[PDB]
């Protein structure tokens, strides 16, 4: 079992500075040994440098930097396909949840029918017609839905990407803060999803239990698990720069990863939004990153019984 | 859809300073904003000024200032029946839970057939024969129930109060600090509660399907949500009077309030016991006035998917 | 109901200093009142004083103070036998968990049929050949399980002990972090534990119910509860010697032990681990011990509701 690491430093999703920092800081909450304990064998892409884009000015006087997030995102899906095409499961350190267009994109090359298990406070499938903030971290699954493509408009240094997957694909846990547009987006085209609400009602084994037979029910598939780290409540992950109060528990966030393992099918994995520099102390930064390195491993075997 | 804020600034249903000061903490915290975002159209009544009433001395050598109590109380209930009776949904910023006495009768006064969700770490249902605190807030529930009344001596500034409602017309949820006589109370009269262990045992999901069997299963009815901030946990809500540990959760209370909104017959709400100077720090006192808020909202339709 | 307590200040089955501390720190917590509330008869044995071993070295280079722990849990042994043949309920205060050698043993020489509940974050099913780290509180169970016995090398200090439990008759709750040689015995053992995991997907409520249809399914048995502090999230009891994350709840600890009074068979009970030097603040420590008072006062008949 052979598991990639890279570190993706993207910050240009997004306006608060920081969270180019949150690979380094998973790093250094041991995630390497961590991985190397259950056995994983390793190969550590480090931390990427991409190439920047001069005069990136705003799309429509409000999407920011879409050439530097667009052409990161080519970058990173060459790095992510290679890594896949080599037998690599493989992990990406955000960075912001824009980078998730890249990573997607890039698994998909050599993975068509991935299903994607998408777990954050919030569904990242605002438009560059919908968004109210201009933040791609906001819109990255917009871009990869075949159903969305008619309501998509083309940014610029975004025609490498051609929607990887269909609506009925992908599944949010976790959702919390969702813009009014999306709310519509999501019932428009049908797409599933478990908020807290749903959590609240359900419990944590019926929202895996019922994610799975949605996704990998009559078929297997490879997973790619996009774990936005505000997910968590904010009492757990402080460092980040979006949070939402009410989130999953620590043992909620455990069992999602757990259930992930159990599948046999994690392929890739995104750990995104750790921000150190937002935490007001540094046991909050160091916290957060080390609950990010708790949801890694447990998705790669790490279990609460020996 | 309407609905009517009142602040009443009741302190003198207890001993601890500082109470009186909650309506002003909770609309800080930005309580018009969010429900004027929701589609509310709203009557700000402002802080209510009470009529004290002279030389008020101990009923019994126990019960505390029950002419002023009393008269507040009836003051209240007529601010809140002429809301009511103009068609807007109360709410109520407490100020003490002894405010119940005159929300609940002046709710009544304009709809009879009422019914009560009572959301509290405690029961409410002292009489002056059973209290050992001598404090009102701790004895609201026993002045408006029907059954109890010959039980239930007359005080001084009380005898304005027609206590009809019936003891199958009100359900606790979160109750876990109940004096011995409460619980005999509890128990002769057949009233149903859903402590936190019931909570533990059900979920909250069925604790609210269950309250609402109860209560509207045969018939719709207005409901009147008294929601005492102590029912969540201390520290969720620091900035209290009679912290309990072992509360509701943030999502538990969300989960009420919603389930409430759901209903369609939301009529009457109160916020109580939210204390500022009980916090140690301007960050709890925010905290505790911010999770009112939430709980404001959610009660008229503030939803966690957008 | 008489109940007999029991300070065993043990801390020689472990490293860390102030763990001897614990049983002075429950009493300060308000344990006896507490239970003289309840309408318990209580007698208090004070703090032991165990008979210090001089020169008690290593045992094969690695497992420390075992002359010391053999003879102090032989001492404790009869104190508890003694107790429990005058017929009260025995409830011991720790110290370390090593000291469940002698509190099961003593107990079980007039209730040969008991069974043992033993709530904590670890399996302390180590035996002197499996010990990672040669301290005796993470042993306890191997010496006492019948079945076990000939994989179990004798001692100094342990010869007196004669295992007295069959590998069916204890069930773990709460359990997450498991030395791979204890998961090897769990399961070549047939033992039942619910984890964490287990928690997480059956609900606190249904985890009782199996673990009591498992230990007394068929037959009334006196209960041993023992119950390591640390199985509670580190956020409710940090002040002991392996705090481990995403712990039992407050509110799910408190239903353990009410399911443990509502049985009435409720024999013996350890409350261990409690450290109140490796709080880092006076709160901290003074927040432990009150969460072991709570645990003691909910086994012995506590309620929520009054
Ligand atoms: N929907 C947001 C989401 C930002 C978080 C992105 B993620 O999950 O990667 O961290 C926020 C929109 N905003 C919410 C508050 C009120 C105004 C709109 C947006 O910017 O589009
Ligand atoms: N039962 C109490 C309740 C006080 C809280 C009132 B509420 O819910 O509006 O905030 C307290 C009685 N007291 C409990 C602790 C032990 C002594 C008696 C009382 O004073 O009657
Ligand atoms: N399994 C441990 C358990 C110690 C806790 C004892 B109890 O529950 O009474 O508090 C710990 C072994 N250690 C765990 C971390 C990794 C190395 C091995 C041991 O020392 O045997
Ligand atoms: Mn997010
Ligand atoms: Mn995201
Ligand atoms: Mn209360
Ligand atoms: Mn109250
Ligand atoms: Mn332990
Ligand atoms: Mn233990």
């Amino acid at each position: 079992h052979s598991v990639a690491v890279i570190g993706a430093p993207f910050s240009q999703g997004q306006k608060r500075k920081g969270v180019e920092h949150g690979p380094a800081a998973i790093r250094e909450a041991g995630l390497m040994k961590r991985l190397s304990s259950l056995g994983c064998h390793l190969k550590d892409f480090g931390d990427l440098s991409f190439t920047p884009v001069p005069k990136d000015d705003l799309y429509n006087n409000l999407i920011v930097n879409p050439r530097s997030v667009g052409l990161a995102n080519q970058e990173l899906a060459e790095v992510v396909s290679r890594a896949v095409s080599d037998g690599y499961s493989c992990v990406t350190l955000g960075g912001d949840h824009s980078l998730a267009i890249g990573t997607i994109s890039g698994h998909a090359r050599h993975c068509p029918d991935l299903c994607v298990v998408w777990v954050d406070a919030h569904a990242d499938i605002n438009t560059p017609l919908t968004t109210s903030s201009g933040n791609l971290h906001g819109q990255p699954v917009s871009f990869l839905l075949r159903e969305l493509q008619d309501k998509v408009p083309q940014l610029p240094g975004f025609s490498w990407i051609k929607p990887c997957i269909s609506s009925a694909s992908i599944v949010y846990i976790g959702l919390r803060d969702v813009d009014p547009p999306e709310h519509f987006i999501l019932k428009n085209y049908d797409i599933q999803y478990f908020s807290m609400r749903d959590i609240d009602r359900l419990g944590i084994q019926k929202v895996m239990e019922r994610t799975f037979d949605l996704l990998i029910g009559k078929r297997q598939r490879p997973i790619h698990l996009s774990f936005d780290i505000d997910a968590f409540d904010p009492t757990l992950a402080p460092a980040t720069g979006t949070p939402v109060v009410g989130g999953l528990t620590y043992r909620e966030g455990m069992y999602i990863a757990e259930e992930i393992h159990n599948t046999g099918l994690l392929s890739a994995l995104d750990l995104v939004e750790v921000n150190p520099q937002l935490a007001t102390s540094e046991e909050e930064a160091k916290t957060t990153a080390n609950l990010a390195v708790d949801v890694i491993a447990s998705s790669f075997g790490q279990t609460r019984e020996g």
